[PDB]
Protein backbone atom coordinates (compact mmCIF):
# COMPACT_ATOMS: atom_id res chain seq x y z
CA UNK A 1 0.00 0.00 0.00
CA UNK A 2 2.95 2.31 0.53
CA UNK A 3 5.85 -0.13 0.53
CA UNK A 4 9.72 2.15 0.60
CA UNK A 5 11.00 -0.27 -2.33
CA UNK A 6 14.87 0.38 -1.19
CA UNK A 7 15.88 1.61 2.08
CA UNK A 8 19.39 0.41 3.64
CA UNK A 9 19.65 -1.37 7.44
CA UNK A 10 18.64 1.25 9.85
CA UNK A 11 19.75 1.24 13.65
CA UNK A 12 18.58 1.68 16.36
CA UNK A 13 15.48 -0.61 14.28
CA UNK A 14 12.85 0.50 16.29
CA UNK A 15 13.40 4.59 15.19
CA UNK A 16 13.20 3.37 11.59
CA UNK A 17 9.77 1.04 12.49
CA UNK A 18 8.98 4.89 14.59
CA UNK A 19 9.66 6.32 11.27
CA UNK A 20 7.30 4.11 9.12
CA UNK A 21 4.75 3.88 11.69
CA UNK A 22 4.42 7.68 11.08
CA UNK A 23 4.73 8.01 7.46
CA UNK A 24 1.83 5.46 6.68
CA UNK A 25 4.46 2.56 5.67
CA UNK A 26 3.35 -1.02 5.77
CA UNK A 27 6.62 -2.55 4.32
CA UNK A 28 10.60 -1.68 3.94
CA UNK A 29 12.86 -3.72 1.12
CA UNK A 30 15.93 -3.52 2.96
CA UNK A 31 19.34 -3.82 1.16
CA UNK A 32 22.56 -5.05 3.53
CA UNK A 33 25.03 -2.37 4.13
CA UNK A 34 28.59 -2.86 5.18
CA UNK A 35 28.48 1.08 6.70
CA UNK A 36 26.14 3.22 9.43
CA UNK A 37 26.39 6.96 8.87
CA UNK A 38 22.74 6.98 10.97
CA UNK A 39 24.95 6.43 13.99
CA UNK A 40 27.78 8.37 13.58
CA UNK A 41 28.37 10.47 16.96
CA UNK A 42 30.07 13.78 15.61
CA UNK A 43 30.84 14.64 12.22
CA UNK A 44 34.12 13.51 11.40
CA UNK A 45 32.67 9.90 12.23
CA UNK A 46 29.70 11.09 9.73
CA UNK A 47 32.08 12.14 6.84
CA UNK A 48 34.44 8.81 8.06
CA UNK A 49 31.42 6.84 7.25
CA UNK A 50 30.21 8.74 4.29
CA UNK A 51 33.37 8.40 2.25
CA UNK A 52 33.47 4.23 3.18
CA UNK A 53 30.39 4.94 1.17
CA UNK A 54 31.71 6.72 -1.85
CA UNK A 55 34.33 3.57 -1.93
CA UNK A 56 31.23 1.36 -2.06
CA UNK A 57 29.44 3.07 -4.66
CA UNK A 58 32.22 3.39 -6.50
CA UNK A 59 33.00 -0.34 -6.63
CA UNK A 60 36.08 -0.11 -5.08
CA UNK A 61 35.33 -3.37 -2.75
CA UNK A 62 33.32 -5.71 -4.86
CA UNK A 63 35.26 -8.55 -4.86
CA UNK A 64 35.00 -8.58 -1.03
CA UNK A 65 32.91 -11.69 0.99
CA UNK A 66 33.48 -11.36 4.63
CA UNK A 67 32.09 -8.17 4.50
CA UNK A 68 29.06 -8.82 2.48
CA UNK A 69 28.34 -12.23 4.36
CA UNK A 70 28.42 -10.06 7.77
CA UNK A 71 25.91 -7.22 6.11
CA UNK A 72 23.37 -10.36 5.35
CA UNK A 73 23.61 -11.39 8.99
CA UNK A 74 22.62 -8.32 9.97
CA UNK A 75 19.90 -8.04 7.47
CA UNK A 76 18.37 -11.40 8.40
CA UNK A 77 18.86 -11.02 12.46
CA UNK A 78 16.56 -7.21 11.31
CA UNK A 79 13.87 -8.67 9.29
CA UNK A 80 13.32 -11.69 12.20
CA UNK A 81 12.87 -8.63 14.32
CA UNK A 82 10.13 -7.61 12.21
CA UNK A 83 8.97 -9.97 9.55
CA UNK A 84 5.85 -8.74 9.37
CA UNK A 85 7.57 -4.85 8.41
CA UNK A 86 10.50 -5.73 5.91
CA UNK A 87 11.41 -7.92 3.23
CA UNK A 88 15.00 -8.28 2.17
CA UNK A 89 17.49 -8.22 -0.66
CA UNK A 90 21.25 -9.68 -0.09
CA UNK A 91 24.37 -8.47 -1.60
CA UNK A 92 26.53 -11.00 -3.77
CA UNK A 93 29.77 -10.34 -4.35
CA UNK A 94 30.91 -9.41 -8.40
CA UNK A 95 34.17 -11.19 -9.57
CA UNK A 96 33.82 -14.05 -8.46
CA UNK A 97 33.64 -17.39 -10.56
CA UNK A 98 30.38 -18.99 -11.44
CA UNK A 99 30.74 -21.74 -9.12
CA UNK A 100 31.58 -19.51 -6.31
CA UNK A 101 28.72 -16.99 -7.43
CA UNK A 102 26.87 -19.95 -7.24
CA UNK A 103 27.28 -21.03 -3.84
CA UNK A 104 27.33 -17.81 -2.23
CA UNK A 105 23.93 -17.35 -3.57
CA UNK A 106 22.37 -20.54 -2.08
CA UNK A 107 24.29 -19.96 1.15
CA UNK A 108 23.44 -16.62 1.74
CA UNK A 109 20.14 -15.51 -0.37
CA UNK A 110 18.35 -18.36 -0.67
CA UNK A 111 18.98 -20.19 2.84
CA UNK A 112 18.10 -17.06 4.41
CA UNK A 113 14.81 -16.76 2.55
CA UNK A 114 15.68 -13.39 0.66
CA UNK A 115 13.76 -12.04 -1.90
CA UNK A 116 16.33 -10.44 -4.02
CA UNK A 117 20.25 -9.94 -4.95
CA UNK A 118 21.57 -6.39 -4.60
CA UNK A 119 22.26 -3.28 -3.90
CA UNK A 120 24.56 -4.38 -6.57
CA UNK A 121 27.68 -1.50 -7.13
CA UNK A 122 29.33 -2.52 -10.14
CA UNK A 123 32.52 -0.33 -11.26
CA UNK A 124 31.90 2.03 -14.99
CA UNK A 125 32.94 -0.57 -17.33
CA UNK A 126 32.87 -3.37 -15.89
CA UNK A 127 28.92 -4.46 -15.83
CA UNK A 128 29.48 -7.14 -18.44
CA UNK A 129 31.03 -8.88 -15.03
CA UNK A 130 27.61 -9.36 -13.38
CA UNK A 131 26.80 -12.16 -16.11
CA UNK A 132 27.27 -14.99 -13.46
CA UNK A 133 24.55 -13.54 -11.07
CA UNK A 134 22.20 -12.92 -13.78
CA UNK A 135 22.80 -16.55 -15.31
CA UNK A 136 22.44 -17.87 -11.49
CA UNK A 137 19.02 -16.23 -11.67
CA UNK A 138 17.35 -17.11 -14.88
CA UNK A 139 18.03 -20.67 -13.52
CA UNK A 140 16.68 -21.02 -10.15
CA UNK A 141 13.84 -19.05 -8.80
CA UNK A 142 14.17 -15.76 -11.11
CA UNK A 143 15.51 -13.50 -8.20
CA UNK A 144 15.05 -9.92 -9.12
CA UNK A 145 18.50 -7.98 -9.37
CA UNK A 146 18.81 -4.31 -7.99
CA UNK A 147 21.56 -2.35 -9.27
CA UNK A 148 22.85 1.18 -8.44
CA UNK A 149 22.79 3.12 -11.35
CA UNK A 150 23.42 6.87 -10.19
CA UNK A 151 27.07 7.89 -10.67
CA UNK A 152 29.61 6.90 -11.00
CA UNK A 153 27.89 4.87 -13.75
CA UNK A 154 27.57 6.37 -17.31
CA UNK A 155 25.77 6.06 -20.23
CA UNK A 156 27.13 3.04 -21.72
CA UNK A 157 26.94 1.08 -18.33
CA UNK A 158 23.01 2.11 -18.40
CA UNK A 159 22.99 0.23 -22.19
CA UNK A 160 25.01 -2.46 -21.49
CA UNK A 161 22.96 -3.38 -18.06
CA UNK A 162 19.62 -3.42 -20.70
CA UNK A 163 21.48 -5.80 -22.59
CA UNK A 164 21.41 -8.71 -19.87
CA UNK A 165 17.72 -7.74 -19.43
CA UNK A 166 17.29 -8.61 -23.07
CA UNK A 167 19.67 -11.76 -22.61
CA UNK A 168 18.19 -12.90 -19.47
CA UNK A 169 14.32 -11.76 -20.13
CA UNK A 170 13.11 -13.90 -17.34
CA UNK A 171 15.09 -11.91 -14.84
CA UNK A 172 13.98 -8.94 -13.01
CA UNK A 173 16.18 -5.89 -13.02
CA UNK A 174 15.43 -2.91 -10.67
CA UNK A 175 17.79 0.27 -11.85
CA UNK A 176 18.70 2.17 -9.03
CA UNK A 177 18.03 5.51 -8.87
CA UNK A 178 16.58 6.04 -12.83
CA UNK A 179 20.05 5.78 -14.02
CA UNK A 180 20.68 9.18 -12.88
CA UNK A 181 21.53 12.12 -15.27
CA UNK A 182 21.12 9.36 -17.68
CA UNK A 183 17.34 8.73 -17.01
CA UNK A 184 16.23 9.71 -20.14
CA UNK A 185 17.90 6.52 -21.98
CA UNK A 186 16.56 4.34 -18.33
CA UNK A 187 12.85 5.42 -19.23
CA UNK A 188 13.00 4.52 -23.04
CA UNK A 189 14.79 1.13 -21.79
CA UNK A 190 12.59 0.60 -19.72
CA UNK A 191 9.40 0.91 -21.77
CA UNK A 192 10.74 -1.45 -24.30
CA UNK A 193 12.25 -4.29 -21.94
CA UNK A 194 9.72 -5.96 -19.98
CA UNK A 195 11.99 -7.18 -16.93
CA UNK A 196 13.67 -3.78 -16.53
CA UNK A 197 11.69 -1.43 -13.78
CA UNK A 198 13.02 2.02 -12.25
CA UNK A 199 13.48 2.89 -8.58
CA UNK A 200 12.68 6.46 -7.96
CA UNK A 201 15.00 6.91 -4.47
CA UNK A 202 17.44 9.71 -5.08
CA UNK A 203 16.08 12.04 -7.47
CA UNK A 204 17.72 15.31 -8.11
CA UNK A 205 14.94 16.96 -10.22
CA UNK A 206 11.20 16.49 -9.31
CA UNK A 207 10.44 17.74 -13.13
CA UNK A 208 12.27 14.60 -14.31
CA UNK A 209 10.37 12.01 -11.39
CA UNK A 210 6.81 13.90 -12.98
CA UNK A 211 8.00 13.05 -16.09
CA UNK A 212 9.15 9.15 -15.36
CA UNK A 213 6.77 8.25 -12.97
CA UNK A 214 4.05 9.26 -15.55
CA UNK A 215 5.63 7.88 -18.11
CA UNK A 216 6.22 4.43 -17.10
CA UNK A 217 3.32 4.15 -13.91
CA UNK A 218 3.50 0.88 -13.45
CA UNK A 219 7.29 -0.18 -13.45
CA UNK A 220 8.61 2.82 -10.85
CA UNK A 221 8.77 1.74 -7.78
CA UNK A 222 8.91 4.22 -5.31
CA UNK A 223 12.33 3.83 -2.69
CA UNK A 224 13.29 6.51 -0.50
CA UNK A 225 17.22 4.88 0.27
CA UNK A 226 17.21 5.98 4.02
CA UNK A 227 19.38 7.26 5.53
CA UNK A 228 20.74 8.86 2.76
CA UNK A 229 17.02 9.90 1.81
CA UNK A 230 14.20 11.00 3.86
CA UNK A 231 10.88 8.97 4.08
CA UNK A 232 8.19 11.56 4.66
CA UNK A 233 9.46 13.92 2.00
CA UNK A 234 9.62 11.65 -0.71
CA UNK A 235 6.20 10.02 -0.43
CA UNK A 236 4.99 14.03 -0.38
CA UNK A 237 7.21 14.39 -3.78
CA UNK A 238 5.95 11.02 -5.31
CA UNK A 239 1.76 12.35 -4.70
CA UNK A 240 2.46 16.12 -6.04
CA UNK A 241 4.43 14.91 -8.95
CA UNK A 242 1.83 12.18 -9.87
CA UNK A 243 -0.95 12.66 -12.20
CA UNK A 244 -3.80 11.18 -10.62
CA UNK A 245 -4.06 9.17 -7.40
CA UNK A 246 -3.56 5.41 -9.72
CA UNK A 247 -0.03 6.50 -10.37
CA UNK A 248 0.79 7.38 -6.32
CA UNK A 249 -0.74 4.00 -5.59
CA UNK A 250 1.18 2.29 -8.26
CA UNK A 251 4.33 3.61 -7.87
CA UNK A 252 3.76 3.73 -3.90
CA UNK A 253 4.02 -0.09 -3.24
CA UNK A 254 1.12 -1.58 -5.58
CA UNK A 255 3.86 -1.75 -8.31
CA UNK A 256 6.60 -3.87 -6.03
CA UNK A 257 3.86 -5.93 -4.50
CA UNK A 258 2.87 -7.40 -7.73
CA UNK A 259 6.85 -8.02 -8.38
CA UNK A 260 7.47 -9.38 -5.50
CA UNK A 261 4.15 -10.87 -4.93
CA UNK A 262 3.81 -9.36 -1.39
CA UNK B 1 13.31 37.36 3.29
CA UNK B 2 13.26 34.08 1.57
CA UNK B 3 14.80 34.02 -1.92
CA UNK B 4 14.89 31.72 -4.44
CA UNK B 5 18.75 31.69 -5.37
CA UNK B 6 18.69 30.22 -8.23
CA UNK B 7 15.36 29.80 -10.76
CA UNK B 8 15.54 29.89 -14.79
CA UNK B 9 12.55 31.94 -16.27
CA UNK B 10 9.36 30.48 -16.01
CA UNK B 11 6.61 30.90 -18.56
CA UNK B 12 3.92 32.25 -18.53
CA UNK B 13 5.02 34.71 -15.53
CA UNK B 14 2.20 35.39 -13.89
CA UNK B 15 2.10 31.36 -12.86
CA UNK B 16 5.71 31.70 -11.28
CA UNK B 17 4.97 34.60 -9.36
CA UNK B 18 1.68 33.09 -8.03
CA UNK B 19 3.87 30.00 -6.63
CA UNK B 20 6.14 32.50 -4.89
CA UNK B 21 3.11 34.13 -3.41
CA UNK B 22 2.28 31.01 -2.08
CA UNK B 23 5.28 29.32 -0.63
CA UNK B 24 5.83 32.81 0.87
CA UNK B 25 8.88 33.61 -1.13
CA UNK B 26 9.52 37.35 -1.04
CA UNK B 27 12.01 37.42 -4.57
CA UNK B 28 13.75 34.77 -6.70
CA UNK B 29 17.45 35.45 -8.53
CA UNK B 30 16.45 34.22 -12.17
CA UNK B 31 18.40 32.77 -14.66
CA UNK B 32 18.13 32.96 -18.46
CA UNK B 33 17.26 29.70 -20.36
CA UNK B 34 17.06 29.31 -24.57
CA UNK B 35 14.72 26.16 -23.52
CA UNK B 36 11.04 26.31 -21.84
CA UNK B 37 9.98 22.65 -20.94
CA UNK B 38 7.62 24.42 -18.80
CA UNK B 39 5.76 25.37 -22.05
CA UNK B 40 5.81 22.30 -23.36
CA UNK B 41 2.45 20.00 -23.47
CA UNK B 42 2.26 16.50 -24.40
CA UNK B 43 4.81 14.23 -23.84
CA UNK B 44 7.28 14.06 -27.17
CA UNK B 45 7.53 17.99 -27.13
CA UNK B 46 8.91 17.67 -23.19
CA UNK B 47 11.61 15.64 -24.30
CA UNK B 48 12.99 17.18 -26.94
CA UNK B 49 13.23 20.51 -24.76
CA UNK B 50 14.61 18.31 -21.98
CA UNK B 51 17.21 16.93 -24.69
CA UNK B 52 18.15 19.72 -26.39
CA UNK B 53 18.60 21.05 -22.49
CA UNK B 54 20.99 17.86 -21.32
CA UNK B 55 23.10 18.89 -24.35
CA UNK B 56 23.63 22.61 -23.16
CA UNK B 57 24.49 21.44 -19.92
CA UNK B 58 27.19 19.43 -21.42
CA UNK B 59 28.47 22.06 -22.55
CA UNK B 60 27.84 21.68 -26.54
CA UNK B 61 25.62 24.83 -26.99
CA UNK B 62 28.65 26.76 -25.45
CA UNK B 63 28.82 29.18 -28.58
CA UNK B 64 25.57 29.42 -29.81
CA UNK B 65 25.56 33.53 -29.52
CA UNK B 66 22.48 34.26 -31.46
CA UNK B 67 20.34 32.33 -28.86
CA UNK B 68 21.81 33.32 -25.92
CA UNK B 69 21.87 37.15 -26.82
CA UNK B 70 17.81 36.27 -27.66
CA UNK B 71 17.28 34.49 -23.12
CA UNK B 72 19.32 37.44 -22.03
CA UNK B 73 16.54 39.79 -23.79
CA UNK B 74 13.76 37.60 -22.60
CA UNK B 75 15.22 37.84 -18.91
CA UNK B 76 15.53 41.47 -19.10
CA UNK B 77 12.17 41.89 -20.28
CA UNK B 78 10.57 39.39 -17.21
CA UNK B 79 12.79 41.36 -14.78
CA UNK B 80 11.20 44.47 -15.68
CA UNK B 81 7.75 43.27 -15.35
CA UNK B 82 8.23 42.20 -11.74
CA UNK B 83 11.77 44.62 -10.62
CA UNK B 84 10.34 43.84 -6.97
CA UNK B 85 10.10 39.90 -7.32
CA UNK B 86 13.13 39.66 -9.28
CA UNK B 87 17.20 40.26 -9.76
CA UNK B 88 19.14 38.67 -12.82
CA UNK B 89 22.12 36.60 -13.45
CA UNK B 90 22.95 36.76 -16.92
CA UNK B 91 24.93 34.06 -19.06
CA UNK B 92 27.88 34.04 -21.15
CA UNK B 93 28.89 31.79 -23.62
CA UNK B 94 32.27 29.85 -22.12
CA UNK B 95 35.00 29.20 -24.68
CA UNK B 96 35.53 32.67 -25.86
CA UNK B 97 38.41 35.07 -26.28
CA UNK B 98 39.25 37.40 -23.80
CA UNK B 99 37.79 40.55 -26.04
CA UNK B 100 34.97 38.47 -27.32
CA UNK B 101 34.49 37.72 -23.64
CA UNK B 102 34.54 41.88 -22.53
CA UNK B 103 32.42 42.68 -25.60
CA UNK B 104 29.57 40.09 -24.64
CA UNK B 105 30.15 40.99 -20.77
CA UNK B 106 29.55 44.56 -21.16
CA UNK B 107 26.72 44.72 -24.02
CA UNK B 108 24.53 42.18 -22.08
CA UNK B 109 25.49 41.70 -18.46
CA UNK B 110 26.76 45.45 -17.28
CA UNK B 111 24.27 47.34 -19.49
CA UNK B 112 21.30 45.31 -18.94
CA UNK B 113 22.20 46.14 -14.87
CA UNK B 114 21.78 42.36 -13.89
CA UNK B 115 23.58 41.52 -10.74
CA UNK B 116 25.78 38.14 -11.65
CA UNK B 117 27.10 36.02 -14.67
CA UNK B 118 25.64 32.34 -14.57
CA UNK B 119 24.69 29.74 -15.37
CA UNK B 120 27.68 29.04 -17.21
CA UNK B 121 27.59 25.33 -18.29
CA UNK B 122 31.72 24.61 -18.93
CA UNK B 123 31.79 20.89 -20.34
CA UNK B 124 34.43 18.74 -18.57
CA UNK B 125 38.04 19.65 -18.62
CA UNK B 126 37.45 23.46 -19.66
CA UNK B 127 37.26 25.34 -16.41
CA UNK B 128 40.48 26.64 -17.59
CA UNK B 129 38.53 28.41 -20.59
CA UNK B 130 36.38 30.42 -17.93
CA UNK B 131 39.35 32.52 -16.94
CA UNK B 132 38.35 35.61 -19.32
CA UNK B 133 35.02 35.85 -17.42
CA UNK B 134 36.61 35.45 -14.08
CA UNK B 135 39.23 38.41 -15.20
CA UNK B 136 36.32 40.58 -16.63
CA UNK B 137 34.32 39.83 -13.76
CA UNK B 138 37.77 41.33 -11.57
CA UNK B 139 37.72 44.15 -13.34
CA UNK B 140 34.00 45.20 -13.46
CA UNK B 141 31.74 45.19 -10.00
CA UNK B 142 33.29 41.85 -9.01
CA UNK B 143 30.15 40.31 -10.06
CA UNK B 144 29.49 37.02 -8.93
CA UNK B 145 30.01 33.89 -11.32
CA UNK B 146 27.75 30.72 -11.33
CA UNK B 147 28.46 27.88 -12.40
CA UNK B 148 26.88 24.67 -13.51
CA UNK B 149 28.93 21.91 -10.80
CA UNK B 150 26.74 18.77 -11.05
CA UNK B 151 26.90 15.96 -14.25
CA UNK B 152 28.77 16.56 -15.76
CA UNK B 153 31.43 18.41 -13.64
CA UNK B 154 33.92 15.36 -12.15
CA UNK B 155 35.85 15.71 -9.42
CA UNK B 156 38.98 17.49 -10.93
CA UNK B 157 36.58 20.34 -12.96
CA UNK B 158 35.58 21.12 -9.49
CA UNK B 159 39.22 21.13 -7.98
CA UNK B 160 39.73 23.87 -11.06
CA UNK B 161 36.95 25.79 -9.89
CA UNK B 162 38.66 26.40 -6.78
CA UNK B 163 41.92 27.47 -8.04
CA UNK B 164 40.07 30.16 -10.24
CA UNK B 165 38.88 30.80 -7.06
CA UNK B 166 42.25 31.78 -5.11
CA UNK B 167 43.95 33.26 -8.29
CA UNK B 168 40.52 35.53 -7.92
CA UNK B 169 39.94 36.07 -4.26
CA UNK B 170 37.32 38.87 -5.09
CA UNK B 171 35.15 37.40 -7.16
CA UNK B 172 32.36 35.33 -5.24
CA UNK B 173 31.36 32.12 -7.16
CA UNK B 174 28.54 30.28 -6.49
CA UNK B 175 29.09 26.52 -7.40
CA UNK B 176 25.68 24.77 -8.57
CA UNK B 177 24.24 21.98 -7.03
CA UNK B 178 27.15 21.45 -4.30
CA UNK B 179 28.72 19.89 -6.94
CA UNK B 180 26.51 16.57 -7.11
CA UNK B 181 28.88 13.22 -6.18
CA UNK B 182 31.71 15.68 -6.01
CA UNK B 183 30.02 17.73 -2.49
CA UNK B 184 32.04 16.24 -0.04
CA UNK B 185 35.19 17.99 -1.58
CA UNK B 186 32.84 21.13 -2.83
CA UNK B 187 32.28 21.22 1.16
CA UNK B 188 36.05 21.37 2.32
CA UNK B 189 36.92 23.40 -0.58
CA UNK B 190 33.90 26.64 0.16
CA UNK B 191 35.02 26.12 3.55
CA UNK B 192 38.87 26.94 3.43
CA UNK B 193 38.16 29.52 0.09
CA UNK B 194 36.84 32.36 1.42
CA UNK B 195 34.80 33.59 -2.09
CA UNK B 196 33.53 30.07 -2.90
CA UNK B 197 29.67 29.46 -1.56
CA UNK B 198 27.28 26.22 -2.58
CA UNK B 199 24.00 26.73 -4.26
CA UNK B 200 21.51 23.55 -2.89
CA UNK B 201 19.67 22.84 -5.98
CA UNK B 202 19.04 19.68 -7.30
CA UNK B 203 20.33 17.93 -4.05
CA UNK B 204 19.72 13.85 -4.63
CA UNK B 205 20.26 12.81 -1.24
CA UNK B 206 18.18 15.01 2.08
CA UNK B 207 21.08 13.16 4.38
CA UNK B 208 23.76 14.86 2.09
CA UNK B 209 21.51 18.48 1.98
CA UNK B 210 21.74 18.38 6.05
CA UNK B 211 25.18 17.40 6.43
CA UNK B 212 26.67 20.07 4.22
CA UNK B 213 24.15 22.77 5.13
CA UNK B 214 25.06 22.49 8.77
CA UNK B 215 28.09 22.44 7.85
CA UNK B 216 28.50 25.67 6.35
CA UNK B 217 25.44 27.33 7.16
CA UNK B 218 26.91 30.79 6.31
CA UNK B 219 27.68 30.02 2.96
CA UNK B 220 24.92 27.51 1.44
CA UNK B 221 22.73 29.24 -0.59
CA UNK B 222 19.10 28.04 -1.13
CA UNK B 223 17.77 27.42 -4.59
CA UNK B 224 15.23 25.33 -6.37
CA UNK B 225 16.27 25.33 -9.87
CA UNK B 226 12.59 25.78 -11.08
CA UNK B 227 11.38 24.39 -13.76
CA UNK B 228 13.28 21.78 -12.42
CA UNK B 229 12.75 21.39 -8.82
CA UNK B 230 9.53 22.14 -6.62
CA UNK B 231 9.45 25.64 -4.36
CA UNK B 232 7.53 24.48 -1.93
CA UNK B 233 8.83 20.89 -1.76
CA UNK B 234 12.97 22.35 -1.43
CA UNK B 235 11.68 24.74 0.66
CA UNK B 236 10.12 21.90 3.70
CA UNK B 237 13.59 20.13 2.68
CA UNK B 238 15.86 22.97 4.19
CA UNK B 239 13.29 23.48 7.16
CA UNK B 240 13.75 19.59 8.14
CA UNK B 241 17.16 19.01 7.42
CA UNK B 242 18.47 22.55 9.07
CA UNK B 243 19.74 21.66 13.15
CA UNK B 244 17.86 25.17 13.88
CA UNK B 245 15.83 27.92 12.77
CA UNK B 246 19.13 30.22 12.24
CA UNK B 247 20.55 27.89 9.34
CA UNK B 248 17.05 27.73 8.34
CA UNK B 249 17.07 31.42 7.74
CA UNK B 250 20.35 31.65 6.52
CA UNK B 251 20.39 29.47 3.89
CA UNK B 252 16.63 30.37 2.55
CA UNK B 253 17.61 34.13 1.71
CA UNK B 254 19.84 35.99 4.96
CA UNK B 255 23.06 34.49 2.87
CA UNK B 256 21.99 35.73 -0.48
CA UNK B 257 20.94 38.88 0.73
CA UNK B 258 24.34 39.55 2.29
CA UNK B 259 26.30 38.41 -0.39
CA UNK B 260 23.98 40.32 -3.47
CA UNK B 261 23.57 43.36 -1.22
CA UNK B 262 19.80 42.68 -1.43
ZN1 LIG C 1 22.39 3.19 -4.92
ZN1 LIG D 1 20.84 2.56 -1.72
ZN1 LIG E 1 22.70 23.62 -13.21
ZN1 LIG F 1 19.73 25.60 -13.21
Amino acid sequence: LIIDGHTHVILPVEKHIKIMDEAGVDKTILFSTSIHPETAVNLRDVKKEMKKLNDVVNGKTNSMIDVRRNSIKELTNVIQAYPSRYVGFGNVPVGLSENDTNSYIEENIVNNKLVGIGELTPASGQIKSLKPIFKYSMDSGSLPIWIHAFNPLVLQDIKEIAELCKAFPKVPVILGHMGGSNWMTAVELAKEIQNLYLDTSAYFSTFVLKIVINELPLKCIFGTDMPFGDLQLSIEAIKKMSNDSYVANAVLGDNISRLLNI
